[PDB]
């Protein structure tokens, strides 16, 4: 044949596609969706907690 594993790649699943980082984006930006006073500053505080 004629073939050397070059014809997949649509982005079927990779084992673990899904499931990274999502409830979060439906929920989080719920309630940061239209808030008024936006952060201006952006990263002012400490770099973790």
């Amino acid at each position: 044949m004629v073939a050397a594993a070059m014809l997949l790649r649509s982005c079927p699943v990779l084992s673990q596609g899904p499931t990274g980082l999502l409830g979060k984006v439906a929920k989080t930006y719920q309630f940061l969706f239209s808030i008024g006073r936006c952060p201006i500053l952006a990263t002012q505080g400490p770099t973790c907690s």
